[PDB]
Parts: C-alpha cells; structure tokens; sequence
C-alpha cells in the first residue's frame, strides 16, 4: 500500500544536517499525498571526503551520520531513520527503486569537479528511471555558477575581485525554513533486501573501512565532536563571542596575537560537512549587529563575515578545474619549478622532525588531533614550498587532505596554491613571513605549545627551546637533549634556502615578464592580514 | 521704506553650501524681502578672544571667501557686511535702517556663546524679529543626543555611539542657495560708517594681533574658506577610496605621517568652511553602493574621526565649566602642581630639551597645526607623563595658537588625555617616552631638524638623545647641551615614578570612580595613542 504510493530520497553526501535544508524540503514536499521519505547516505569510497581520508576525520563524519540519526529518531517517535549503504549509488537506487516507486531524489548540489562523475551517473538514472531529480544549492553561500557567470563566464582568482563579484549580485539567500518531520512517512524495507544491499545496522566504525586509530605513529586524539548538535552549539558560543570582542572594540584580528593554545571552538570541519549552514552562520551574525550598523560606519562581526567569503571564495574557483588540485595543465596556478621529490624531506615534514620546534610541533599536532591554526597551516606550507624545502604544494595538500578534520578539496588546494605560489607577492619571499623560530617566540613565547607537542623538549629552559641547536654540549647533556639523538638536527638551512628560493623566484617573474592570471593575493595589505603578521 | 530684509549672521558656519540658516533667509525672496550677509567682530565670535596670528589670519581667509562667492554669484550686488560691535547694538541700529524680519543663524551649541546669543533672542522678540536658528555645526541636534541618554552627555565614544545608533543617521546636507535672483540693501554712508561698517576686510594688525608667534614668525601653510574645504574635501575622498582599494581601514595598519603635506580639514570644519554634514555624505555615498551586509567597507575610519568632534561637541553643551578643572563634574579633580612658570613657558616654546617635544611646539606656534600623535605626546609630557602640571595651561595655549581650536574639541581632548586616571596603560613612561616615540616617528629625525634647527648637524646616531654626544661630538657638530640646544628640563624617569604614585593615590582615594570623561576601553587608548602593539 504504502511501498504502492512511493517516496522521495534525501541523499546526504555533504549537507550533513536537518536545518537550512532545501533539498531536505522538496523530499518532504509531497507528505500531502503520503509520500515517504527515505533519508541516505552512502559509503561510496568517495562521498564525504572518504577516498583520502584518516581517523580523525572518519569519526567526525560518523559522528555526524549518528547525529542525524538520532534526531530523525527522536523527532518522529522512532518511525524514521537514517539509511547507511555501502556499495555504488547508481547500483543501490535502481534497487531501491525497484523496492518502492521513487518519485524524486533530492541532493544538496556538490560543486566541486571531483563529484560530477558520482552525479552525473545519478542523473542518468533519473533519466532512464524516470525519477525527478532535485538539486538544490546550500552548501554554499552563492549559486557559483551566478558568481562565475557574473565575472564573464570564469571564476574571481582574488579575493577582493570575488568580493566586486557578489556586491554586484547581491547579499546571499537567508537559511530555509526548519524542516517538519512529525507528519512524515518513512518506508519498511525487505529485510533480506537490506542484507543484500549492504544496509547497516549499526553505524560502522572507521576500523570497518580499514581506518584505525594510528595516524603514522601517533594515538589519535578526538578532541572534536561531529554533527549538526554540536555545530549549532558552538555557533552560539562564537556569537558571544563575536559579541564581546564588538563592545570592547575589537575589530580585525591583527589586534590580538594568533593564539594557538585555543580549545577547540573551530567549526571549520562542520561547515565542510555542511553539520552547519554556512547561511546560518553568515545571517545570524548579520542580523546581530545590522540593527546596530550607523551608516558605512565600522560595525561587529565584519572579519568572521569576509571570513565565510573565503570559504566561498576557493569553492568557487574550483568549479570549472578537475585540475585544482594539481600544478600542470592548472592554468590558475603558475608553474614553478620545484626541486624534485625528496621523500625523505618529505617524511621528516609529515613526522613533524624538520629540527624547527615549532613545524615539529605544529606537524604532530597535526597528526594527533587533525587541526591547526590558520596561522600554523601558513608556517608548514611556508616551509614545505616556497620559504623552505622548495618541494611542490602538492606533496602538503596530500598530507592536509588525509590528516585534517577540515580538508574541503577546494579550500585546502586553494590556500595550498595561494601561499605557495604567488610568485609575484615578493612579501611571501621576505623571512618575517619564513622564520619559524621568530614566530614561535611570538606565538608560544614560554615554549607551552612547543613542549606539549615535542615532549623531548620539555626540560629545555625557555631561553633555549625554540632554538635547542644554540645549547653547548654540556647543555644538550645537562637538559636531556642531544640534537641528533633525542631531537633532529635541522633537516635544512633556513638562511642559505631563503636566499635561493627568493633568487629562483624573481628568476621565475622574469622569465614570464607579465603575471599571468592565477591564484593570488589582492595586495600586499590582504597577505599581512592572511599571515596575521606583527606591524613591521 | 518698509520692504524689509533677512540677516543671515555668520558666526561659525562660514559657507555657503549646506546652510539652512541661508536657505531659511533666502526663502522670502518672492516677496522681495532682501538679504544682509552678516560678520561682527563682537571680541569673542569665532574665537577671537583668545587668538593668535595665524588662526586670525584662518579666519579672514574666511571671510574673504564669502565675500568672493557673493560678489562672483551676483555680478558685485551682493556683498558681505563686516562689522565691528556690539552683535546687539548693530542689529537694533540696522533695524532702524531697514526693517528686518529675520536674523538666521547657525546654532553654536557651546555654553560660552550663550549669552551672547541670547541677546539677540531677547532684541529679536521686543523688535518683533523672527529669530531663526539651525543645526548644521554639528551632525545631529546636540539636544536630542542628550535627551535621548537620559537628560546628560555621554561621557564615553562607545556610549556616544551606542546613543546615536538609537537615533539613526544624521540629516543630509541641505541643497546649495540660489543666489543669482536675490535682493540686497544699499546702506546710509554715514549709517556705515557710524557702525563701523568695514570697507576693505581688516588685517590681523587692525586686532592688535601680530605675524610673530612668541619670536616665531607665523609661517602660513593653510588657507581659510570654503572654496578650499571643498578643494581637500575632493582630495581627501580620492585618499579614502585609494586606501579602500589597497585593503588599509582600521590604520593600525599605517604609522602616523607627523611631516605630511596640510591637507588636513581641521580648521575648516571649525569654522563651518566645511560642512560635517556633507563630509559625512560624502564618505558615506562613496562606499554604501558597494558595501554588503554588515562587511568592512571604506571609510569607517574617517567618518569615526567625525564622531569624536560630535562626542566632544555635545558633552560641553550644558557645562559652562567644560573648560576647567574645579566646579567641573565630568572631570577628576587630580593634584596638579602648582604652576612653574620658567616649566611652563620652557614648555610653550620647545625648550624642555626633549627633541620631539621641542619639534612639536615650535610648529605649533608658527603654523598652528599639530599631528593628533603629537598633540597626545605634549599633552601627556606636560600633564601625568612629566610636569604634572594642570592641563588648563595647556589649553589655554591650545586656544590660542592652533588653527581649530574648537573651544569643546580642545577641553575635551586635553581631560581625556590627561585626567583619564583610571587607564592604566596611559600612565605608562612607554606612551610617555619622546625618545622612543620621536625614534619610531620620526626616525631619521627629518621632522626634528626641521622645526629644531640647531640640532640640524646632528648626525641620526645622536639627534633624539643629543645629551648622549661626548664634548667632543657635541663641539664637532655644533650643539653644546645647555649652550646651542637646552638640557632636558626633567629627569622623566624620576618623574614617570613620582607621577605613578599619584595617579595611583588618587585612584586609591576614590573608592569608586565617579562618571567622567574617558576612555571607552583600553583598545580605544590604543587606536587613539597610535600605539605600535609592542
Ligand atoms: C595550507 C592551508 C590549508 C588549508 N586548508 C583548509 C581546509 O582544508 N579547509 C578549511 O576550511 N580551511 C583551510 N585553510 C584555511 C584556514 O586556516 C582554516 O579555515 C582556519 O584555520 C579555520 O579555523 P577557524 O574556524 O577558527 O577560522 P575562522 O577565522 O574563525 O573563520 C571561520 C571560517 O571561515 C572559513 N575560513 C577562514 N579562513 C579561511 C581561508 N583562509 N580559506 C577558506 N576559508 C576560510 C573557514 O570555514 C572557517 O571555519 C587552510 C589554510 C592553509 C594555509
Ligand atoms: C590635546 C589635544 C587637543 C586637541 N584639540 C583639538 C581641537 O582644538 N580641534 C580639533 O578639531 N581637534 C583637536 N584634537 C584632536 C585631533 O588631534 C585633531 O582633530 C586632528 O589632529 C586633526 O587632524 P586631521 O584632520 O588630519 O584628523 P583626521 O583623523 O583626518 O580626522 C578628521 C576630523 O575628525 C575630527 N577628529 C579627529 N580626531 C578627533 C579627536 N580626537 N577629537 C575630536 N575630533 C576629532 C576632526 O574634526 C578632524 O579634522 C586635539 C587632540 C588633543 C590630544
Ligand atoms: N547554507
Ligand atoms: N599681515
Ligand atoms: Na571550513
């Protein structure tokens, strides 16, 4: 009778919540004339950022399935459920269909190039199946496609010609309205059916995919909670504090020093499972402060708005490039003649045994909680590329991808390339911007960080932990530390790399002349901000 | 003859664009009622009690301009009328010569120009005179911003802000006056000279005031008027909108340019040359178009900047004693030594033997203009970060030599500089230190040998501590300490330590800090000090 009447999907890929949910919305649109809703999401090898994925962000992402869940469970008295596959999308939906009639799949729209393949296969389908298929955009805040089309037909490579871009098309849509969930129908499957299919009982654990709590060497340490709860609860607690910082006139963040000892309040990983609505975020600290807003004058919340435009920024530039994450055949990134692989170089980064306190801590923080601070992502990839081993981008945006709780494919190759490779921002070459060791007496000025994430440091004095090479030999002995036996010898020299580096850059300008278009700063003013750098 | 004939008196507000007093006296040039542009010399209208050279000569700039425009827009019948007298006498005597029916001016919401005005509410109600008064000094009624914070000013920038974001924006400036079809009045010769109507604009001299500022000769970098407000106005926005483009809006990004070209608006908004209004609209109407939702646009800064005059304007408005220490309820009563006079008047002419301090007060009395930067430097050296003298002394100088000068703006800077007891960071010898400022200023001491002439030899090793050359080095480079340049009038060390202690008693005296003018938090000491974040 029921399986007679058919239901409508909402496939979770992104999208990750049950509010601002427009997709969700059309699925449930059709309660009236008792059509079911089958929530799904599934294990594709793919979807959700599972192909290069670790521990840490596997359990956020299950942490987030478990969340919808729940409140699917909790808001319908039990009837509704979240259905967990594993196996093909376009395999599991004809089955399904054949099961009960499907009406309409509805999906939050995936822009990045990386999932046009999963979709296009899934719009086939719908073709061939004769099922509506609804693609409703909301993980961003803009139609990329408006904004693209707007620019003449390709995407802003500068963040400030993004911004000339979206304040000719106008404020973003506001978040939809909440779901209603009490009055809908869900489906009962064959339960040999769901054997066959591979539908899980239980929500499986990061081991079932052979993901396990080892993140090279390191115990992994969950300090994040995924799932659209959470998301919300440290929305309110930002504001607050968005709040405060207004009334006691803090405006930029150049106003306070980076602070890496921060707990984590970030909700960069939920806004890249869409565990939050990026217009949510945008609108609520809007309304917060534009009540308050005199004329052109300097209102709250401006900085943590332009930082959501960010966000929009590089998942827009993707869109039209299956080659962003990569140098050649990218034509919006420059091509920069990077040293070849050194795979030990390599490891000694990712291990976080550079010999450079504060990289090793930075790395290891990395591999054990799976999140750094904007200002410790620029120090590592400074490093890594252009302020250091000279080794390409892309052997760092392949770490960050599997390590970080965050990761959006577009966002990390984005700021990857836009750090690395701005051959023409001559400040990116200069050593306030280089120097790992004037930054950490800046950053970690008691060796707090240092000393909780290199522990052979932790009985080096202040005056010596950020440069433990400056020990004598009776020091290295006094304090437990010899370099080269319980902390790494410098895996380079700093000052004869800057120096080449910086040559073998200009020596790049010249050869081109004229700067192509690529993916770059907007002015100098924008990467002193970008780098949270100390008037100087 | 009873055709009749509207005043429109400048005062301050001396311009012709944004003027709704000259709208409101030309709006009867139907019924043919003519008008009489009106400046007195009374001895205290547009500050000229207290004044100096250079501000005078500021002022008849002015003036001059006005007259122009109304000659140029005109072909020659309309002028501008300068007297000098008594604002009551001349306005019953013109009265006698052709009938007026409204006197229009400008509001002047400072208490000390009360009584004054007040003198020509009461003539106007026993001729039978319609006395018309209009806001455009100010960007909102001073009147309403207190009314609407509970019946007193606001005492605070972030409290001021708070209660005008209740209020909403402030009026848009007004149309320009038409001119080319007005009436004016021919006057009775004899009538003009009685009055002592002017003929040619009067010179300075004429107020026995002199081209010699205290053995400087007064150095005329600025032009007065109208036409050149509207001049740095333009340029000013072309600033804003390059500096928008380049990514700077908070200007903790740039230092402070202390040898910039005079390009400042100052001045001009002091006297009305500029309307705030239209400077405001102005900034405003350049970036709204291009801002989005509640984003960082362009000029935030400058139009803050236009606050701060408000803030200050409208805390004077119902305290005659804005100016002082004693009776003066918004203000500490800190102990302040007595006056020093040989420290005081050592001060005044940039002898204390500290080169940025020295620097500063030298241009001060020959071009009457100082970077806000520096104008905190002397201010603190003076008062609280070393003589621990009254700041009233350094106002009365303020108001004298300076080209702005606001009688409100000045007090107003000079007790939340000096009598902010309660922010600690502003006790500091590291706000408080010229050497350390004048090094990170002025480092190649460029601004220093300019206005400190003797120390111009002085190689950039030496010339913000030139007490550090050896005898040798002081002869070679001809500058003996105590002989070509004074010796330090201080030792600020010691005093840095003795002035804590008192600000710390007096914190320690007053259980609970009374309301007073200060500070609204201490990143507002930070943005207003231009502190390098250290
Ligand atoms: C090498 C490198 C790789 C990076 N990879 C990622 C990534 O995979 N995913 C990611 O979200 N950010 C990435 N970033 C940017 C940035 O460091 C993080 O967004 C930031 O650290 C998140 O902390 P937060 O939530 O407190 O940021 P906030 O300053 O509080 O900003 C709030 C949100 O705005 C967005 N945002 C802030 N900065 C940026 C930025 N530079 N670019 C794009 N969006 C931004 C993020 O969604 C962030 O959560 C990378 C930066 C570098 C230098
Ligand atoms: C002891 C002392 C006395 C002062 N006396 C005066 C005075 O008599 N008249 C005066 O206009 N300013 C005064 N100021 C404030 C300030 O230094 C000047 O307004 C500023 O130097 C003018 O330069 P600018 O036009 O380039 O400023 P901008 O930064 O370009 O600002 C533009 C306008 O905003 C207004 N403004 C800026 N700062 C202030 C401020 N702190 N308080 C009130 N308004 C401000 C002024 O009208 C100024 O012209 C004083 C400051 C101190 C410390
Ligand atoms: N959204
Ligand atoms: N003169
Ligand atoms: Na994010």
């Amino acid at each position: 009778a029921m399986a007679t009447r058919g239901a409508n999907v909402i496939w979770f890929r992104h999208g990750l919540r049950l509010h601002d949910n427009p997709a969700l919305l059309a699925a449930l649109a059709d309660k009236d004339q008792g059509i079911a809703l089958i929530p799904v999401f599934i294990f594709d090898g793919e979807s959700a950022g599972t192909k290069n994925v670790g521990y840490n962000r596997m359990r956020f992402l299950l942490d987030s399935l478990q969340d919808i869940d729940d409140q699917l469970q909790a808001a319908t008295d039990g009837r509704g459920r979240l259905l967990v596959f594993e196996g093909e999308p376009a395999y599991i939906f004809r089955r399904l269909h054949e099961q009960v009639r499907l009406h309409r799949i509805c999906i939050e729209q995936d822009c990045e190039p990386i999932w046009n393949e999963r979709d296009e296969s899934i719009r086939s389908l719908c073709r061939e199946l004769n099922i509506d298929f609804v693609e409703k955009v909301s993980h961003t805040l803009w139609d990329p496609q408006l904004v693209i089309e707007t620019n003449g037909g390709i995407p802003p490579l500068t963040y400030q010609m993004f911004l000339h871009t979206v304040q000719i098309i106008g404020l973003p849509p506001r978040p939809t309205a909440d779901a209603r969930l009490e009055d809908a129908t869900f489906v009962e499957l064959d339960p040999e059916f769901c054997r066959s299919l591979k539908l899980f009982e239980q929500l499986p654990t990061p081991e079932h995919f052979n993901v396990y709590g080892d993140n090279m060497g390191f115990l992994a340490k969950i300090n994040w909670r995924g799932g659209e709860t959470q998301a919300l609860l440290l929305l309110d607690e930002r504001l607050k504090v968005e709040q405060h910082a207004f009334e006691r006139g803090f405006y930029l963040p150049n106003q306070a020093l980076p602070n890496i000892h921060d707990s984590p309040k970030s909700m960069s990983a939920h806004l890249r499972f869409g565990c939050l609505s990026v217009r949510r975020f945008y609108w609520s600290v809007h309304d917060l402060f534009k009540n308050v807003q005199l004329g052109v004058q300097m209102t709250g919340g401006a900085h943590i708005t332009g930082q959501l435009i960010w966000r929009e920024y590089f998942y827009t530039m993707s869109v039209n490039n299956p080659n962003y994450d990569r140098m050649e055949g990218n034509d919006i990134c420059l091509s920069i003649p990077w040293a070849k692989p050194n795979e030990n170089l390599l490891q000694s980064w990712r291990l976080g045994q550079t010999g450079f306190p504060l990289i090793d801590g930075a790395m290891r923080q990395l591999l054990a909680e799976g999140w750094l601070h904007h200002t410790l992502r620029n120090t590592v990839a400074t490093f890594l590329t252009r302020g250091g081993l000279w080794q390409s981008w892309e052997h760092g945006l392949q770490h960050f991808l599997k390590y970080l709780l965050d990761a959006d494919w577009s966002v990390c190759a984005g700021n990857w390339m836009w750090v690395s490779s701005s051959a023409f921002e001559r400040l990116l070459d200069s050593s306030l911007v280089t120097c790992p060791v004037a930054l950490a007496k800046r950053l970690d000025p008691d060796g707090t960080y240092i000393k909780q994430y290199v522990p052979e440091l932790m009985n080096v004095p202040k005056e010596f932990v950020h440069e433990p090479w400056r020990m004598s030999a009776e020091q290295q002995e006094q304090y437990e530390c010899l370099i080269g036996v319980h902390y790494p010898e410098r895996i380079i020299d700093l000052s004869m790399a800057v120096k080449r580096n910086m040559l073998a850059m200009k020596s790049l300008r010249n050869s081109l002349i004229t700067p192509p278009p690529h993916c770059r700063p907007s002015n100098e003013e924008e990467v002193r901000q970008f780098f949270w750098l100390a008037d100087v």
